[PDB]
């Protein structure tokens, strides 16, 4: 048989204390003792009916209802009774920003000759909470002021008249805040603190990722698609990609040279020992509108 469901409220600060009870389900006997039908990541029920906070509540994490939702099963007359119960669960201002930029680091060119508030780039953060209010700033300006960040819209402009240098990097640090977030009387929530790469004139290819990580079980089919590897050019330039081996397996693998596509050119035998377990391989993307180039590590381990 089953009791009248009990739904109540709260903020996800309000479940913000592991163990700490939050309410009771009310007793029908003395007798009586609960135990939840399933195990519940956010709470525990004490067999007198006490709910208590398991993980710390996180708004975030739950699901589209953003309810904690559980049975709970009462055994003692010889009766088990079944009772639902369903917390709903309510945004507090508690996650911090974060920046959503690609590639990492920041990187861009300044032309020599950029009249004042030349655009440059343009931060981008967001905010887990429904309730964000993000701003943002340079905190450490190593240029000598010729830079400066739109505190609402994350764009960085040129100040001044001065010609910047060919090959020199101008560098600041940024972050942004949610203002509607605070940590204390003083401060707010905030990314962490990036570096943001401004060289005059022009610089290298940057690929989206710092460095390249791919696990393929021993059966993986041959010619098949393992991983895809990108790189930005910041003239726009036609970018080639290349690959090469560290040690072990040349020619084990190939890369597209226009969609940066890694495939398996060999079959994979766990038995023959003459192939490793890990491969260490170099994907280089250049320019090829005349010059310039970069590398990045391409790491496949096998299972
Ligand atoms: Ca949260
Ligand atoms: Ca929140
Ligand atoms: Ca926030
Ligand atoms: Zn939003």
């Amino acid at each position: 048989a089953v009791r009248p469901t009990k739904r109540i409220e709260f903020t996800e600060a309000d479940g913000d204390t592991e163990g700490k009870s939050v309410f009771q389900l009310e007793k029908e006997t003395d007798k009586e003792t609960f135990k939840i039908r399933d195990d519940n990541p956010w709470v525990t029920v004490e067999t007198n009916g006490a709910v208590r906070v398991k993980k710390k509540w996180d708004y975030e994490e739950l699901g589209p209802e953003k309810t904690i939702d559980f049975w709970v099963i009462i055994t003692n007359i010889k009766y088990t009774d079944n009772q639902r119960v369903i917390i709903l669960v309510k945004d507090v201002n508690d996650e911090p920003p974060y920046f959503i930029n690609r590639p990492l680091p920041m990187q861009a060119v300044v032309q020599l000759n950029a009249p004042p508030n030349t655009p440059v780039f343009t931060l981008q953060a967001r905010d887990p909470d429904t309730d964000h209010n993000i701003h943002y700033f340079i905190v450490r300006d190593r240029t000598g002021g010729r830079f400066e960040v739109d505190e609402r819209s994350g764009v960085v402009r040129t100040r001044g008249t001065d010609l910047f240098q060919l090959d020199m990097e101008y560098v600041l640090y940024v972050k942004a805040e949610d203002q509607n977030g605070k940590v204390d009387d003083r401060r707010f929530q905030s990314t962490p603190e990036e570096r943001l790469s401004i060289v005059g004139g022009k610089r290298a290819p940057q690929f989206y990722m710092p460095s390249y990580e791919a696990e393929i079980p021993e059966n993986q089919k041959k010619d098949s698609d393992i991983i895809s590897i990108k790189a930005k050019s910041f003239a726009d330039r036609e970018i080639r990609y290349t690959l090469k081996a560290q040690g072990q397996g040349a020619g084990t693998f190939n890369i597209g040279p226009t969609s940066g596509i890694v495939k398996l050119a060999k079959e994979l035998d766990f038995e023959d020992l003459r192939q490793p377990h890990v491969y260490s391989l170099i994907v280089t993307a250049t320019e090829d509108s005349g010059g310039f180039s970069t590398s990045v590590d391409l790491t496949i381990r096998v299972t």
